[PDB]
This record gives structure tokens, C-alpha cells and sequence, in this order.
């Protein structure tokens, strides 16, 4: 599995023109792809947007020339129809063909909860997202209108008439180990975020991989995808403190929880200790420090690095690029 | 009410990629605003598309340089969660400052149904369609969160982080009399389609204007826009048969019957009358008549135009509009 270094352009963190100009400044230094959040509300309230990412989406694949872009991730199971998060895509990958890929998950409450009052409990939430799996799955593989009536969606004589050439590629996040297995039965490729290498190494791959294995495939041509955040600049403490934005990623019961308000959110991610930043995330100085911690995270299995640029001089934090990505790969 | 020509570019009719192009050409030839059809499943099953909407309109601002873009209409009650439609427009106004707009309107089977399985009442349909723009205002007006539990929709804490400088104009399509008349009380402009002038003179305007000062409103800073097809060919007759395609929408019980197959669709649509299509709809051998056929429309009470070019040649049918414009007035 050859490595790939993408690029994730926070709707979050940065205005929706000003995450597309970066998109573009990253193509032009060498990113492979592109990788955006999809969110309602922001993992931080001060200074914080969210901006919808399919609308972006469209305005970021024709202002670009040859990237990959996905969503990172797209939760298909309340505040969206599973059938419409098919579309959307079947549709951007006709207009851009082998540029549009998608990711989904079981969602986080603060996007969820607001829109809809309810929040299920994890396994729940990992049911409801095999089944959305499935249904987009039928929609983008199917000749003729399919009718599915499952515990939680419903297809009556649905079909896509508007579809790419070729099928749109499907990363299947997964956090904890079940969500992992399940991401190896029904993802294409796998999509990972807030670990360590130790634990990718040791629980995260091995399960997807026993989930591929489980559903008869072969993880081999199965990618290894994860979100980290990265800061460099020359003063180590300015860049550290400027992740703050995201401590919250780190605190586990974010993604359980049913906290929605981004003002708690932040309570939460103000809490989250250094140490636990510099482990889990890529605080750097320079190039070379770059470099040696995308190796670390390569070394435990990783191979498509979606990198969220989250320094204090946010076009420093991508140009210095032009001298990381011939060194780890790609 | 000064007099505005716009563009319908259909994800329909045509492939989401060529009609990027459609719109591109149109806003050169002069047109004032391109809008879009919002669909699941088409008007018609032979050679159809049916691309989604949102993630073309990002696209489609970018590839444009001044155009207003809107669609026309998004049904905000049933697969979309109208926080989510609130969501969208206000992020692509923020992106392209002034250039974006959306309406609204209570919906087709054919889209709603193939991917929930349900169809309320008309009037349960319009209602729901009040509830949700109720939501849209509060997400796009409100400084603070947002608590609210309505029959239909639930906002919890809800709050818009990205915001355009100012709000989005929203259209409100009315067909019927008690729709014009809520279109008047609630939207900002009305919208509509599928009427001859003298309904639109006596029923639908009227009733728009008599909502509009119900609730306290100025009904002369009200758009009145419609869309129409039309079909430009030397062949008369030919001209004619292209517009098969839309034949459908001349059928009223298709905006009320549970009909959700677009095999179904044109089987109706096949068996409406020539002189339907010809009353309803712009059939023109030349420019002299295309601008009568738009004066007519005028004089009705029309003045924001949503021209759907369903021309044998399409480029004819979009570059004879330099002849046509000026002689209008845009
Ligand atoms: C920027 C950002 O938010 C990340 C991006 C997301 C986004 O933009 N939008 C969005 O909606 N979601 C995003 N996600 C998250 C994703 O939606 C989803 O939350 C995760 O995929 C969930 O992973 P999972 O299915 O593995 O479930 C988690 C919660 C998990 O841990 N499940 C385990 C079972 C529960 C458990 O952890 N409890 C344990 C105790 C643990 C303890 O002691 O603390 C117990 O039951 O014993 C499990 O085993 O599966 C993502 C996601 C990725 O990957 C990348 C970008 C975004
Ligand atoms: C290309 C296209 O489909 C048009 C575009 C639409 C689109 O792209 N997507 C979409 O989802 N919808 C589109 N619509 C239609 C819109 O969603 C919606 O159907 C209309 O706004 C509904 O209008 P309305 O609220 O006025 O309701 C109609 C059905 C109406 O007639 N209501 C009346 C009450 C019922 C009634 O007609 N029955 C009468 C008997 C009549 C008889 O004898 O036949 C009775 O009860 O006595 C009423 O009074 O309100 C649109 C819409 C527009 O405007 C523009 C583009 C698209
Ligand atoms: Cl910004
Ligand atoms: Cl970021
Ligand atoms: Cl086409
Ligand atoms: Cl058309
Ligand atoms: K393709
Ligand atoms: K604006």
C-alpha cells in the first residue's frame, strides 16, 4: 500500500473561502488529496464556524484541478438520509470522475442532537450506520429501483439516475475496536481518529483487518486512513497551544455523550492536558520533526494521512509541506 | 418591480456536468440568475438525471462570476431536515456574498417518497412547509441558541455558526390559492409554475398579495417569479415535441397523488394535449416570438423569469436570448 499525504481544510476552525483557498495553496504544493469535516455545530465555541461541506465540496472540486476529495466524515444517519448522502456523491463523481470519495460514521451528538432532539446509544448508532452503509451501497450498485424496508431507512422503488462511472470509494470510520471490525466488513477502506500508534498498531488495524477477513476480503488493497492535527512553527509552545481548538477530539466521551452545546464542548477540551496533545497529536518546529512524526504513525500502519493544518501561521503550516512530502512518500 | 431574466439549468434534463455549461453560457448571453431544480427521482424516465442540487450549486458559483443562483424550489419537510437547508444557503451566501438565494415549496411524491415511504396531505404538506421555514429564520436571524419543539421539527440549542452578511431571500412557491396566499405570508417572493396568465392574474397574484398584507407586508417589494419552459426551433413542431419532457408538471394531480415512479410520470405526462403544452409553455420558431411570449407573461404579473430551456438545439435555445433580453429589459 502505497502512502498518500493528504490534506484536511477545517469548516470548523476556518471561514468556508478561506478552508477552499487553502485547498487549492495544497494542491499546488503537492498534497495528494483533500479532506473535509462535516459538522453542524463546532468542536469549539470561540471564534468557531461550521459551514456545510457538501456545498463546499462542489466549489473545492471545481476550483481545483486533479485532488482527491472526501468528506472526513459524513455521519448518514439522522440529520441526513442515507439515500440523499448516496446521491450527493453519485453526483459529484460524475461531474468529477476518480476525484470523489466519502467517509461515514456513527456521528457525535453536538451535530445530531440539535437538529433532532434524539441521540441513541453507541451500538445503536453503529446498527443505524450498517444499515445507511447498505442502503447506499444498493443505490450506487443497483440496475433497476430497489425497495428496502430496514429497521431504520426506507427505499420504495428508489433508484440513482444520475451515477458515475465507477463507484464511489467508501471509507468506514472506526474508533474502538468493534467499530474498527465493522469498518473492515463494510468500508472500503478504513478511516481512524484520536489514537495513539501503540493502540492503531495493537487494536485499531488488527480488528479491521479480522473484520475484512471476517466478510471475505482481502485487507491488502483496504487503506489506512486517519485524521491528526498538526501545528509547526519554530516556537514549540505557540505551536502546541495553538491545537486547543481540537483538545476536545481527545476526551473519549465526546463521541458517547450527549453534549451538544460547543461552549461545554470547550469546557472539556480546556481541561485536556499537554501531554496528551503532544502523544496524539503532531506538534512540530520544523521539517524534520514533521517528517518523524508522520513516520511514527506510518510505522504503526497508516497510509493515507488526512493532516489538518492547525498552526499559528496556517500558510507556513502548509508550504513547509513542499519539504515533508518527498520524504515520507508521495 | 423591475423585470429579471433567469436561466433554469435542469439536473433533470440533463447531465450535472452540461448544464454547469448551460449555466456558464447563459450568464455570458446576459441572463440575470440561473436557478436549479431540486430532485430525487425525474419528471421523466428516457434519458433522465436527476444530479443533486447542492453540491452542483457549489460548483456552479464558483464557476460563475456574478450570477444570483438559487434553486427553484428545495422541498425543506421530508428527506431534507430544514436546519440542514438553513445550514446550506446561509454557508454559500457567506462564500459568494449576494449571488445566493432558495425556495421553498411542500414538496412531489416522486421525490419525498422513494426514500422515506411516506406522503401526507396537501394541507399537512404546506403546513409542515410554514414549520420549516419558521426554522430557517430562526437559525439564520437568531444572535443566541435555539430551543424549539414544533409538530414537525426540533431545534435543541441549535445555532448557525456560519453566517452571510446579510440574510438569504427566500422564495415561497404557491400553485394554489391557499399556497399563494401562505407564500405571501411567509416568503419573501412568491414562486411559482404550471399556470397560463389569466390564473396568474386573477387567482395566484392576488391571493399572494392579499397573504402578503395580512401579515403587515409591503407586497410591492415582492418578487412575482415563475418558471416556465420554453422551446425555440425554426421547426414549429418540432419545437413543440421537445417540450414532452415537462409535459408532466401540466398535470396537477401529480402534486398531490402518491405517484413517485417517473415510468409512471411519463405515462401522464405522454398523454397530455398539444394545446396544453402550448398555453402553458413558450413554443417559438424566432426571437419576435419568444419576447411576445414573455410579454404576455409580463403582463400578468411576472417579473422574475426562471426560463427552463428544453430547445431541440440547446446552445441556440440559450445564445438566442441576446436577441430576446434587451427587448424585455435585462
Ligand atoms: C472533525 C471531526 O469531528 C472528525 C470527523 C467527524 C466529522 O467531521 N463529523 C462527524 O459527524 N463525525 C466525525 N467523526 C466521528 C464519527 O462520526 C464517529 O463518532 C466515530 O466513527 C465513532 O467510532 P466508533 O464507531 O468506533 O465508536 C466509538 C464511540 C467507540 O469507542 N466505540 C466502541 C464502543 C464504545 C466504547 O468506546 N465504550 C467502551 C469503554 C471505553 C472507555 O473506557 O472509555 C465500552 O463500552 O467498554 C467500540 O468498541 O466500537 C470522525 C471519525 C473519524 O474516524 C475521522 C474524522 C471524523
Ligand atoms: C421542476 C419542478 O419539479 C418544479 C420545482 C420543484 C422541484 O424542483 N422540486 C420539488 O420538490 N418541488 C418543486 N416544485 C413544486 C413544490 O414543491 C410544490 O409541489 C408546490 O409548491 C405546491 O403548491 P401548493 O402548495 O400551492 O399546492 C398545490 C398542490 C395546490 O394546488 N394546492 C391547493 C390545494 C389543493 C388543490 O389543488 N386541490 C383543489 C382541487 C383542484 C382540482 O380541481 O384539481 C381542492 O382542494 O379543491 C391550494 O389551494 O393551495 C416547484 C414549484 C414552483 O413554484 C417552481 C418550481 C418547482
Ligand atoms: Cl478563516
Ligand atoms: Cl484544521
Ligand atoms: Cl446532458
Ligand atoms: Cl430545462
Ligand atoms: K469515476
Ligand atoms: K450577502
Amino acid at each position: 500500500m502505497k502512502t498518500q499525504i493528504g490534506y484536511f481544510a477545517s469548516l470548523e476552525q476556518y471561514r468556508p473561502m478561506d478552508a477552499l483557498e487553502q485547498a487549492i495553496r495544497a494542491e499546488k504544493v503537492g498534497f495528494d488529496s483533500v479532506w473535509v469535516d462535516d459538522h453542524f455545530h463546532p468542536w469549539y465555541h470561540d471564534n468557531a464556524q461550521s459551514a456545510q461541506a457538501w456545498a463546499w465540496m462542489g466549489a473545492a472540486l471545481q476550483a481545483t484541478k486533479k485532488v482527491f476529495i472526501s468528506t472526513c466524515i459524513t455521519c448518514p444517519i439522522m440529520r441526513y438520509n442515507p439515500a440523499i448522502v448516496a446521491q450527493t456523491f453519485a453526483t459529484l463523481r460524475q461531474m468529477y470522475p476518480g476525484r470523489v470519495g466519502v467517509a461515514v460514521g456513527a456521528g457525535e451528538a453536538m451535530n445530531e442532537v440539535p437538529v433532532t432532539g434524539e441521540w441513541p446509544s453507541v451500538p445503536v448508532r453503529q446498527d443505524m450506520t450498517v444499515e445507511a452503509v447498505k442502503v447506499m451501497r444498493m443505490l450506487w450498485e443497483s440496475d433497476k429501483p430497489v425497495t428496502f424496508k430496514g429497521d431504520y431507512f426506507t427505499l420504495d422503488k428508489a433508484f440513482l439516475y444520475t451515477k458515475p462511472d465507477d463507484e464511489v470509494p467508501l471509507y468506514f470510520s472506526g474508533m474502538g475496536p468493534k467499530g474498527a471490525k465493522l469498518a473492515g466488513m463494510y468500508g472500503d477502506h478504513l478511516m481512524t481518529v484520536a489514537a495513539a500508534p501503540s493502540t492503531l498498531k495493537n487494536v485499531t488495524i488488527p480488528k479491521f483487518e479480522e473484520g475484512a477477513r471476517e466478510a471475505g476480503k482481502d485487507p491488502s488493497k483496504m487503506e489506512h486512513a486517519m485524521l491528526i492535527w498538526y501545528s509547526v512553527d519554530p516556537d514549540y509552545d505557540k505551536a502546541v497551544e495553538a491545537l486547543r481548538f481540537w483538545a476536545g477530539c481527545l476526551v473519549p466521551s465526546m463521541f458517547k455523550y450527549k453534549v451538544y452545546d460547543p461552549k461545554e464542548v470547550q469546557l472539556h477540551a480546556n481541561l485536556v492536558h499537554c501531554d496528551t496533545i503532544k502523544e496524539n497529536y503532531m506538534c512540530a518546529t520544523d521539517a524534520e520533526e514533521m517528517i518523524k512524526e508522520i513516520e511514527r504513525f506510518k510505522e504503526a500502519g497508516i497510509n493515507h494521512f488526512c493532516l489538518g493544518n492547525s498552526s499559528p501561521d496556517v500558510n507556513f503550516g502548509i508550504d513547509i509541506f513542499k519539504e515533508v512530502i518527498p520524504a515520507v512518500r508521495d
